[PDB]
């Protein structure tokens, strides 16, 4: 089963000159606890922008070119990556923008939060289409001390 899981402000802004100006713990510890011990697929300027491998996660880098990094795996086309996943019960897709329009189609969950900010931005999550997608689980918060918008922790599965 692959997911696919992402923080959209509005209007699905999910970053800016490669990289997130928010900041937001409450969403990072979801996603931490949403991919932990799971493998990981990211595109090559997710890599940039996060930075260093992932702990506790098998690391997935998509590229075109030679990998520079023997901490995580490189593989060159979306079939290599699910490949190299070996048999789990769930792939986790992190994105960035183009990553997660080439595996939109074959994933059945979708891991979402929606951010009541208003970012400018140069990379979008993809349209989809929201008759194809029930959900199953949806969590407000309100902004606090710690987390300066409020946000909406959401779970779709595939109808
Ligand atoms: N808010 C969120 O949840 C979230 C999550 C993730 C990322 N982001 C943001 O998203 C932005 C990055 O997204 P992006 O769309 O620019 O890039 P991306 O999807 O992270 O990376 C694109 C790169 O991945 C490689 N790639 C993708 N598909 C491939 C394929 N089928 N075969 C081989 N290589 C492939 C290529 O690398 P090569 O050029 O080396 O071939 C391509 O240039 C940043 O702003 C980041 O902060 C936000
Ligand atoms: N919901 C969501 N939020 C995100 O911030 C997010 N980020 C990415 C890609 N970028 C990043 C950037 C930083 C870290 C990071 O530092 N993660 C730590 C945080 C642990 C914590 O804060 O409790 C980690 O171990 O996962 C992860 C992904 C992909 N999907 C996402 N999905
Ligand atoms: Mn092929
Ligand atoms: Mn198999
Ligand atoms: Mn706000």
């Amino acid at each position: 089963m692959i997911s696919l899981i992402a923080a959209l402000a509005v209007d699905r802004v999910i970053g800016m000159e490669n990289a997130m100006p928010w900041n937001l713990p409450a969403d990072l510890a979801w996603f931490k606890r949403n991919t932990l011990n799971k493998p990981v697929i990211m595109g090559r300027h997710t890599w940039e922008s996060i930075g260093r491998p992932l702990p506790g996660r098998k690391n997935i880098i998509l590229s075109s070119q030679p990998g520079t990094d023997d901490r995580v795996t490189w593989v060159k086309s979306v079939d290599e990556a699910i490949a190299a996943c070996g048999d789990v019960p769930e792939i986790m897709v992190i994105g960035g923008g183009r990553v997660y329009e080439q595996f939109l189609p074959k994933a059945q969950k979708l891991y979402l939060t929606h951010i009541d900010a208003e970012v400018e931005g140069d990379t979008h999550f993809p349209d989809y289409e929201p008759d194809d997608w029930e959900s199953v689980f949806s969590e407000f918060h309100d902004a606090d001390a710690q987390n300066s918008h409020s946000y909406c922790f959401e779970i779709l599965e595939r109808r």
